């Protein structure tokens, strides 16, 4: 028992995360097969990045002007090209310890793992969510740029992200592994709006059944209601509206509680209405929404890789 | 910028995971050189668990009963020994995958990262810290035992944690790696009281500082204190009492912030006295307190491995 927010076993990516050069940018990249993979603005300057015309920036640069590290060797480029906004540099190498991976694009309120990396080297890995909005609130600083996101199934390591940029709120954006930004952004240093957010719905309600199983149930009412009632008290309170598809994904999760979809949507709707009086769900005094129905469904039979 | 629970790359600790096995209980172990370290309790029975006596229990095992498992390949056991409470048995193979290490034992309100695994295989990484009553809030499902807690430093990984047991409470609590109980715990499924828990007072302060560095400055208030002034508020509130090696820890941050150590101290204070309003500081309704002021400092100046 216990419920905490746990990442994946980061292994197996951190034996592909080499240091991209370029001029004087550095960041971080990812090295499969013979492909290191990083952020098109690896071959910005600061200046640069406030116009970039990559097109124009990248023909300015041969193989050469590529320093591709990993660790102590050096690895040789021997092919640049750019999709959207991801370089893809072939190296003469093909990495020995490239994992089984797929590269994925994921969906708003879906969970993945990053590993924060400076200079190529691993720093940490937390567990984050990808925002209704399509942002995330990460931990990045300056050289984390080419850092990962990913999710592992067994053996096999699916990239759903890579991280780009900073916004001038203080959360971050990025791109899947084929270089297309989650959400509206550019890699531009221009002020850039992020949508209004939202909670991620599903997610929530797969908390308070985690919160159940391990015994939090001061939070259950008596009281029921209809999946449209909910939505408008949802809509009301900057939540996403839940569809079938969701109740059907949180199916399993009512099977083991014996507690209806429904009848869970009525304890939130009274949350929400009500708030906590300064009670505590699982240790937090918020509602979580980072916990995908699959993820508590991991954590609490205990999936490994 | 951001401030996340992060914890160290796991991928060190992942090679070094093996499955024990010894009559019908199967536990996870921690192969380091040519000795596998588990819990001894690998040679108990559910029945055995209720009173065991460990040195008859032991008696009965010969080498040839522990089947001790490194993913596919099995090793050979040529030596076992009982440590306090962990098992130490003597394999013929040294692991290959050996990283530099140290066995610590750690401090109450020191945190460090635990890999949760079944059957010898990596499920997930968080970070925890060892609770003032030197349990810990973790997520240890059946077969979680042997699951190890770490700090890496650069190249060095420091073994803290060995997880023995849940408590009828929920909480959890284990060894350091020469197999002696953090807290008053044995290896018996006896009930067994945890004392009185208390916050970690130093890691909140170095969270608020983190805040501020962060931008969340609200709860900064004009107001100050003294050491002595604000112990006799900590304790009224279940707070560890802050001395002065705290305060001189606190130091650097201090000086990052320019906010004198007792300032913070007494916006504290008032928030430990009037309560957050419904208010959230780095997106949480409560004081946290598993920062150590270590770690806000890697993660404000992002440390690799």
């Amino acid at each position: 028992s216990g419920f905490r927010k746990m990442a994946f076993p980061s292994g197996k990516v951190e034996g592909c995360m080499v240091q991209v050069t370029c001029g004087t940018t550095t960041l971080n990249g990812l090295w499969l097969d013979d492909v290191v993979y990083c952020p098109r603005h690896v071959i910005c300057t600061s200046e640069d990045m406030l116009n970039p015309n990559y097109e124009d920036l990248l023909i300015r640069k041969s193989n050469h002007n590529f320093l591709v590290q990993a660790g102590n060797v050096q690895l040789r480029v021997i092919g640049h090209s750019m999709q959207n906004c991801v370089l893809k540099l072939k190296v003469d190498t093909a990495n020995p310890k490239t994992p089984k991976y797929k590269f994925v694009r994921i969906q708003p309120g879906q969970t993945f793992s990053v590993l924060a990396c400076y200079n190529g080297s691993p720093s940490g890995v937390y567990q984050c969510a990808m925002r209704p909005n399509f942002t995330i609130k990460g931990s990045f600083l300056n050289g984390s740029c080419g850092s990962v996101g990913f999710n592992i199934d067994y053996d096999c390591v699916s990239f759903c992200y890579m991280h780009h940029m900073e916004l001038p709120t203080g959360v971050h954006a990025g791109t899947d592994l084929e270089g297309n930004f989650y959400g509206p952004f550019v890699d531009r240093q221009t002020a850039q709006a992020a949508g209004t957010d939202t909670t991620i719905t599903v997610n929530v309600l797969a908390w308070l059944y985690a919160a159940v199983i391990n015994g939090d149930r001061w939070f259950l009412n008596r009281f029921t209601t209809t999946l449209n009632d909910f939505n408008l008290v949802a809509m009301k309170y900057n939540y996403e509206p839940l569809t079938q598809d969701h109740v059907d994904i949180l199916g399993p999760l009512s099977a083991q509680t014996g507690i209806a979809v429904l009848d869970m949507c009525a304890s939130l709707k009274e949350l929400l209405q009500n708030g906590m009086n300064g009670r505590t769900i699982l240790g937090s005094a918020l509602l979580e929404d980072e916990f995908t129905p699959f993820d508590v469904v991991r954590q609490c039979s205990g999936v490994t890789f």
